[PDB]
């Protein structure tokens, strides 16, 4: 099964006997990719594994594999380990259980329904600021991802379930506690390498009702949505939008509670981690976050409060978060399973390769940045927005199968950016870490957690 | 996973956990077949593992699975165990692979190409008269599925690579050693019991090179077939055939090998055994056996050759090799994985299902049959062959993936049949079992091998 | 392997193939064992999978396994599931790695020692009595596992680590949470139920670094006791005890963190349990509960606070607390592989036998008690205490590997009681489950968790 | 676990991830070896898989794990893979049983009955004459390791069973057949390799009744054996031994079956492979060669028939066959379990270690060998014998679990070469490998089949 690639004429690292190329993931899948990038060229291959998959950097190929053929040919992603019943959430779900549930889950992701949203984000926009003054008035440095994880954490219980927390300060509460064991998984973790080598594992352990989702959190989660389903039937948010949608192919319910968890893990760690990787770019660059607060203060006089309309209006700001994101696309790469033998843009895919687009190493690559290391925002001016090209910089994937949350985590982000921009200014610690090390793990994350001074204007 | 038929409001008996209802084997799946279909009615499901199955016995609701949405929903046949190379074997190939080799194979058995075969497989119908007469003259009963299994064995050789053995005694021929391994599987011996317990351990198998195909046997005929490939490259049979045809989406090589393989296990203990249910049938009733004797002698007198057209021509013949597929369907069940959830005639099936048609069964069912158990060819006089619904009576299932050497089996057996009359008849010993036991087992086959005396006419 | 017992004309039940008898542990183990005991007389065997386990109900022959023939034949139990590094635990550890760590950890279960421990767990006896009166001035029906699991692990904390926690009213100091996971094992729960069809899998998962001991607690307390070890090194309890024992075959760092897992583990549902058992008989007996707390005040005069001596002092007490483990027995049963074909009291067992020995049922005998069933702790009165064979009654086992807490474990349970019969009683409510039916799982534990009205005195 | 030779200061090779250091047996376990000592010194370590294997060239430390605490410490060999009832074969039994069986089958390799074994062995010496002489006599080059193969196997058949065939001119006898597949293990054959990276996966094998003996061959020479066991019983040979033995703790019916079966296994391709070795040499050394057939003509004049007392008698012919085996050692290794943490000869072992003993290496050793790799048998003339360790010279091992079959091989060999000598010369051919290549495989043998050019004396 090896020689695939060397068949094919693609180049690529050799592959060692059972391990393929993993080894080569000791800095990372960020660092590896540019890595590869940069030796073997447009287009390259290697082994997770035994597992066969294939790089790709061409804009126009990567377009047929993420629209064209969509349905066709890439309709879904790599399995990656035992999953019982998650097997139903849509990101997971393959082929037409994914199109089905495609369907009765946007609606929920409207600029209607999400309009609708807005004034809750908005007041737990109100509990972040009284709770960083409270850390702003004790000069005491401030960690984000955790004043943020609080946060995001805040926004994600009350627009899926209207359950309304402090979790900062109720960081005990059983329903905080749960959920916050969902958290982005280490592919690089001992676990998931053994998965990797050992794929024809994966069958043993869901015959053993063994999940990587904690068996406790989701049936933890299961029995509180069924009782929210039955004390709201009969008595807003993304539950009452799945349960309005099983009342016509209709939604069940175990299909529902998979859904509203995964919604949890999506929006949760990343609304959070992104919302850190800001902060360091804008406390880092203070002319930056000197121009942002007087944009802010502009559309928004007398501090005051952000809407829907209001919030795109904020142009300084979409550049500001697209730039970040070009410098952090936690998703890293996005991944199609290759479902018949294909010919794309003059290629020959077998069946059964794993398609890959190198997101982070792309947003990185010279041949389509000045300077891409450098944090600059201006890259994304209407001015010079237009001449970037969308298949390049894909923080959110793209096609039938992209970020089906993305207006929902823009918007999320830049209520809170705005409502914490009007009241602080955020200055480096001496134990800040600049500049910010990437992490060498499996996920995109700073490899000192970040640590900034907060003061109050 | 074991409510899904209480469920759909389907009959069925308990599964225990783990298990299923594969503890019910133990009388053969002909038997739980019979017994479930008169307990149950006309349709019931099972579990063998934790894969449910669920029988069928409307015709029309099988003409649907078999013809109708073949291609759309029941397309493929159920997995068994680890494969390796054989993954590529038309018998086991699945979709798209499937119509491909099914439509890369199917000249090879027109009426066209078959009437070609007749004199060669007619060369080893004498071989099998005179080892017969060396028998018949040494008063000493005769094993036939020896004899025939020998002859059966000698028109492969012959039909797919042109190697021509006297096997009954050339038995130490190494190409006839490694070829007499290919035996018909016993789905209910230690290992595949396993299997069905234990199917998340395939994939363990397959990645340890082993395969249920002796990897032996296997190398052997890959190099073999590699050879007699580039010795009539460059200088009638199966393998010309399939050269010819790889001459332009085209038949690989390994591709190649693979058919070559199953058409040897397909072909083999199959003519074989029911090459010997029909002499059991014939010697138990002599007055038969007359009656064709005469029917022989009136389209070939002077005890003349058999030919094409000659063989055609006999309706006797026909109704004796048909009724004796009643009695004894060799492949005992057909069997097709549900790809979709669909309706049809008014029943759902759910997903990945496997649906199963129990020919033993059907075969016996009083319903359908007069005196079932008893022995009467008359069943398919012309008068009455018209009364039998193809759909109840199917030895060679039926559709698009019906036997594809159904024609050629049927040539084969009666060439043979009518050169063996024409010459001998065919006397019960005491050592013969009356009436003949199935065995128990997983396979169609006499309880004690069948044994009977023969006499030069 | 299935005909083991058959050849030894041992009787038993029959077992299914895979199976064994296994799905008999449908009622329980205890209600199998009593069943079992009653069909098939002093000895039987029945498989666990393949296991073969062979039970024995003759006092003579079990104290030649439990001491005997300990260090020879039968020196370890059974292995039941991947571990990880807690293959280091006593209670797991095998031959002479058992032999050794038993040795390094005996000396800090003395009388002496626990002598010492005496005032801390006095500490904690009071802390409960301010918590239930607090539920006795709200007349609120009370849940004893509850209260009692907040002692039990009160008592743990401050005897194991000096750490000091009032968790019932700490319920979220993450100290309390991580040690409140350690709960007693299902052995009839979904996955040690196919370790045991499949104990071949055991393997599989501690190459995967998966451990039935959850890898977050483990890991909480393995740096938590590296803490703790160097803030006391340098600047009373098991821990204290341990350290000082590898200043010295000395006790390693991480064997250390082993123990005290187990000693966590061991000490904590079981003092919980064992105390809830023995409430509901005080409250459905309120004779000896009046009998009980007229004791306590003469020994202890003006509530006056127990002591050591004072505690050994009560008689009644005793009583009460061994009747109370004769009708639950928490450990069920008893176990040791049988490591050399070895003959004991007339009998062959051949290697690798898990012999058995079912203490529920024989604490529940007719033949060795007059009405079993009923609560009479007049059975131990120091009349008739000496009648009973302490190899029939074993609630602690017996010989080499009995439970090393033992004493700890009474006195623990004993101080508990005085204190808290000292100034309440006990009354059944409506919601009490009179009489007490016993849970159908792996475990021995009430159906219905025990609720009880408490009043001050 | 990869860090245990790190942490006891024991140099070697870097093990990567999972497959330890079996990348380094591309050039085979000699050549692996061979390095490694260079490098590394007196001992190293090394991970087969995850096996830790530490390889010692101390004499002394030698003698004690091979003689002295062989009882106590290093009793047992590595398992390999699953081995079904061959458990119980002497060869692969550990501890108490082996030390049983090991005793039960002494007896039937005395000096005593070997003698009684030399005419037997005798009349195959002759069968042997005959079929060179026809090769011989039609000049054309001869392959040994068949006309040996031949042989070894007819001495076999005759001594172990009393079954007589020529089997180089019966090759297609069912009891030839069979035994002919009982070849030596390729533990570097895929297979073996994978059980070296998941041997997790040993127990899942076991459990399908999948042995690394085939379960053809086994099962046919169970019914053979109890079939003679049962004709002789009632109305000389290794299962007359074993028979009589039974007769008295006593020899089991399978036990008996599972030895005759390694016997056959142990001395067939063995005795095969180094006579073949022996020739080889022999004939690219002629002059050896001349001064070996003038030796024997002295003590056998006349081409008088060697006997048991007349082959003790030539030492010239013992200083061939030794110095061969140096060259060739066709075990390569030994090897034992550490079952205790041990100190032997100044060096902590920890438990669960394989020791090993690198023979191949050291016999090509230049610090005990002058000119290691040329062919001198002058090395074994009773001057120089003396000077020679026999714990760094070892064809047959040493100590309570050496070859237990080492008089029995070397005299076989013996009566062979006399006979053969006496009649024929051997020289090399064209297609001769000269020098001999060694296979770069897991087997010690030649890279290409040695074949040779034979005329008669
Ligand atoms: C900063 C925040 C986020 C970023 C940068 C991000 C990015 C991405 C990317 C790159 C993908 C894969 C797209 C592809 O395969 O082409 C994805 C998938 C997905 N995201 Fe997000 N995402 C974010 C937040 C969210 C949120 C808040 C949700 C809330 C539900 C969400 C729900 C999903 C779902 C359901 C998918 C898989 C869609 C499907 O398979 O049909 N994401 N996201
Ligand atoms: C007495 C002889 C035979 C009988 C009674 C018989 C019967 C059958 C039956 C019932 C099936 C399954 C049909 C279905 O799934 O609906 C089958 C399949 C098949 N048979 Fe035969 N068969 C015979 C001989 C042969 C022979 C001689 C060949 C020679 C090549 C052959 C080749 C095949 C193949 C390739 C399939 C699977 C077709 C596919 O999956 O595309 N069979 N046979
Ligand atoms: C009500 C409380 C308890 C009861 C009824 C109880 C009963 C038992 C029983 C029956 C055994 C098995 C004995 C045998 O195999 O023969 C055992 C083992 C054991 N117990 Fe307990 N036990 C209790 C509490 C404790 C406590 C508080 C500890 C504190 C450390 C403890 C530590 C252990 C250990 C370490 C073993 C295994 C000993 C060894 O394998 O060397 N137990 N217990
Ligand atoms: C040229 C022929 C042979 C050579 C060079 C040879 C060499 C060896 C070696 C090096 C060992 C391992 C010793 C150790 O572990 O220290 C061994 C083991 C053994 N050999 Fe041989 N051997 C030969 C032929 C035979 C024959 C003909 C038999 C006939 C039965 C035999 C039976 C055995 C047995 C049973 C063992 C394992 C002994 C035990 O584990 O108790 N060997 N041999
Ligand atoms: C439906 C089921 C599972 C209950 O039973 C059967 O499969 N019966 C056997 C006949 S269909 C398929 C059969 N297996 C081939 C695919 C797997 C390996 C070779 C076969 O076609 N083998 C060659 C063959 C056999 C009999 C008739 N024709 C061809």
């Amino acid at each position: 099964s090896h020689g695939l690639f060397k068949k094919l004429g693609i180049p690529g690292p050799t592959p060692l006997p059972f391990l393929g190329n993993i080894l080569s993931y000791h800095k990372g899948f960020c660092m590896f990719d540019m890595e590869c990038h940069k030796k073997y060229g447009k287009v390259w291959g290697f082994y997770d594994g035994q597992q066969p998959v294939l790089a790709i950097t061409d804009p126009d190929m990567i377009k047929t594999v993420l629209v064209k053929e969509c349905y066709s040919v890439f309709t879904n992603r790599r399995p990656f380990g035992p999953v019982g019943f998650m097997k139903s959430a849509i990101s997971i779900a393959e082929d037409e259980e994914w199109k089905r549930l495609r369907s009765l889950l946007s609606p929920t992701f409207t600029s209607g329904k999400l309009k609708e949203m807005v004034p809750i984000i908005a007041q737990y926009g109100d509990v972040l600021v009284r709770n960083l003054r409270r850390e702003a008035e004790t000069g005491k440095p401030v960690t984000l991802k955790d004043v943020f994880g609080a946060y995001s954490m805040d926004v994600i219980t009350s627009t899926s379930f209207g359950v309304n927390i402090d979790s900062l300060n109720n960081p005990q509460d059983p329903f905080v506690e749960n959920t916050k064991k969902l958290l982005r998984f280490d592919f690089l973790d001992p676990f998931f390498l053994s998965i990797t080598v050992f794929p024809f594992l994966i069958p043993i352990l869901e015959v053993l009702n063994i999940c990587v989702f904690p068996r406790e959190v989701t049936n933890f989660l299961r029995k509180s949505v069924k009782r929210m389903k039955e004390s709201r039937l009969e008595d807003v948010d993304f539950l009452q939008l799945m349960i309005d949608s099983q009342n016509s192919k209709a939604l069940s319910d175990l299909e529902l509670v998979a859904q509203s968890i995964i919604f949890i893990f999506a929006g949760y760690e990343t609304t959070s981690s992104v919302l850190s990787f800001i902060m360091y770019e804008l406390a880092t660059h203070p002319d930056v976050q000197q121009k942002l607060q007087e944009e802010i203060d502009a559309v928004l006089p007398n501090k005051a409060p952000p809407t829907y309309d209001t919030v795109l209006q904020m142009e300084y700001l979409d550049m500001v978060v697209n730039e970040t994101l070009r410098l952090f696309p936690i998703a890293m790469r996005l991944e199609r399973v290759c479902k018949k033998d294909v010919e794309i843009n003059g290629m020959f895919i077998p069946k059964g390769v794993v398609v890959m687009i190198p997101s982070y190493a792309l947003h990185r690559d010279p041949k389509y940045w000045t300077e891409p290391e450098k944090f600059l925002p201006e890259r994304f001016s209407k001015k010079n927005k237009d001449n970037i090209d969308p298949y390049i910089y894909t923080p959110f994937g793209s096609g039938p199968r992209n970020c089906i949350g993305m207006r929902f985590a823009l918007m999320n982000m830049k209520l809170a950016l705005i409502r914490v921009l009007q009241n602080f200014s955020f200055k480096p610690c001496k134990e800040t870490q600049i500049p910010l090390k990437l992490s060498l793990g499996g996920l995109l994350q700073p490899e000192k957690p970040v640590v900034l001074k907060v003061e109050s204007r």
